[PDB]
């Protein structure tokens, strides 16, 4: 029976049928957003919803008999498994995020289309050539986050009171978002020289980030 | 008479007479902005306006009897057609944006001049080699916009209350506009972990957006 | 006496004497900033100022004998004339900006030192290849600035009340400064659809500005 | 004994032992952040800290005999000296930044891993090409900061008023952070024309900053 189902699975119709469900399920989830619609046709939806999840487990079952180990060595295949997996966990217990993480299956539209796969892969492929710099910054954030936590966290515990909080605030300064009136101008009402910590922080981080951009505009 | 007018239409005079009118009506529209100027000379500029609107229809009419099918296959011409059409809809009824969309005619200075046309066309032509990315992002915004609506909509309806709202807020974070003090920090007073949703959303959206830019400098 | 002075002006010493004065007057103008310093050594620095302005007029006078009509055809040369001239206008009457515009002479340190000159020129040379785009946008701003004034200026005169105000506000959106909480979210409390004007406004203007930068990396 | 130690120091084990310390002292510093952790293991960590500081001075001493003059002509080595030196100052009176600057030793993880060194060096190497621009800008900032102080600092001393305050505010405008609502809109309530000073300032400073980025993407 193997070669029977291998022909079914590898069949263009099969793929296109899967893709069709995604674009239907995608549209369905955006409708699940309307509190009105759910009162009207929620039943219709949750069942259509459960159907797809059944169908998707079947597909993932089929997809593995026809690839075995070649499957679990495929990023795209793995993705799909782990996504449908999520959607499998019952509609209760644990963390209310699971019910919500279900919408991640809409990313299957990416996986089930090569043109998308192509673009994502083009994108991802740039990452390893960034890890040298990324690592550098992460070391950097970590060093300053620590300095900040012990320089400002006592008078300013919202922003710097904790290693995590300093990390967040330092990130915010890096995105340059409301950084002066929002953070440093205040900080300075107590610590006049805080500009000595943040202007340099800003130069370094902005400089590095520009280098990172030109680095990707060469490869 | 065909060749008589085909020789009038193609005439440098005719074309430069059009450009001359555009720059006048352009100037006249910035004057119509002034409450003071409209008092005293309202009728001047209202007549002068209706005058030009005729002249432009006459032209667009003449322009067709010379080009027929060729004219309804010229981007720049179709434009000119539709932009005059809008300017034709009676100063009443329906929507009042039509009185305001009439200012779109000043975009004719772009069509009716090659130097401008060159640059516009240059710009536009970059778009198709972005749609792969643009598609990806729209799918992404749609996914996260759904998650946000069903994670923050209840306590924060102004910002995430509706699928559209989340789209708006998500756009806003993407432009990095006032995103932390103002959206995420407030959010965190209730949802300590909201940072888990927004830092990743930001990395992705900004990474992708950098790629899209380096894409446009490899062409 | 011509050849005598053509050896005074063209000399190394002359030039390096001029440069020495600039860096001295420059330092002197940062000290004129302190109200303290002025209550002590203010007389010193006002004379020192008039002194330098004398010395500078002598030089520019000299410079013209040695160069005649060739001088008024050098960008850098014309500049120094204009800048020194501004510095000549009596410490009274008309506008006080003239007293303030005097500090523009410190731009002579650029005019009168190569490499600066080189770099400035490097930069300016990039401009003409932007004029097509620049022009394009200025038409675009103008069109929307008009549109906004008549869509939003009645309920929101601070921001869109005058054509000029719209230009300012529209500029501000383009710099993406506080555009959503500061301007559009408010606007929407009255004009729910205002998002239809600003998101498109923002795509266009951002897109364009990206191209203009990609252009400057082609040239 | 020279060649004995030159075989100890130059040894892989020596280096990898140093790296192993950094990553441990690094971890230990992120824990010294916790107020809880200090109340339980504070003594453990302060001793461990004093220890590592010795180990690093022993190393730095060893490192010097094996290299002599070649060491004080190595950037990376000098660094390690100064960084360790800072950590050497007696945890006591004087400034308190010295206790905080101690966390700078984690930058040794950069100095003592060739993969970091490379990337850092790759970055630093870009700086010389920028000094022509960097100089230009500093001159520019200096000129406008002075103008601003004498134009706006009487009514707006928080922001201007001091040559330094202007510098800061001008920096802020350049990062474009809250520049319109936060600064220029207010200024205009008193000085209607302040826009004539800040819009050009913004064009120029952002122009320059674009050219600088393009110059780095070509070298
Ligand atoms: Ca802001
Ligand atoms: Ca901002």
């Amino acid at each position: 029976m193997y070669l029977r189902i291998t022909n079914i699975v590898e069949s263009s119709f099969f793929t296109k049928f899967i893709i069709y469900l995604i674009v239907l399920n995608g549209i369905t989830m955006g409708l699940e957003t309307s509190k009105t619609f759910m009162q009207s046709f929620g039943v219709y939806t949750t069942l259509f919803n459960q159907i797809v999840i059944t169908i998707f487990t079947i597909e993932i079952i089929l997809r593995i008999y026809v690839h075995r180990i070649s499957f679990f060595k495929d990023p795209w295949s793995l993705f799909d498994f782990f996504v449908v997996a999520i959607s499998l966990v019952p509609t209760s217990s644990g963390f209310e995020i699971l019910r919500v993480l279900r919408v991640l299956r809409l990313f299957r539209l990416v996986t089930a289309v090569p043109q998308m796969r192509k673009i994502v892969s083009a994108l991802i492929s740039v990452i390893p050539g960034m890890l040298s710099v990324i690592a550098l910054m992460t070391l950097f954030f970590y060093i300053f986050a620590i300095m900040a936590t012990q320089l400002f966290g006592e008078r300013f515990p919202e922003w710097f009171g904790t290693l995590g909080e300093s990390f967040y605030t330092l990130f915010q300064v890096m995105t340059l978002d409301d950084w002066s009136n929002g953070i440093v101008r205040p900080l300075m009402e107590v610590y006049p020289y805080a500009w000595v910590f943040f202007i340099p922080f800003i130069f370094v981080v902005t400089f590095v980030m520009i280098n990172l951009v030109v680095a990707i505009c060469v490869d």
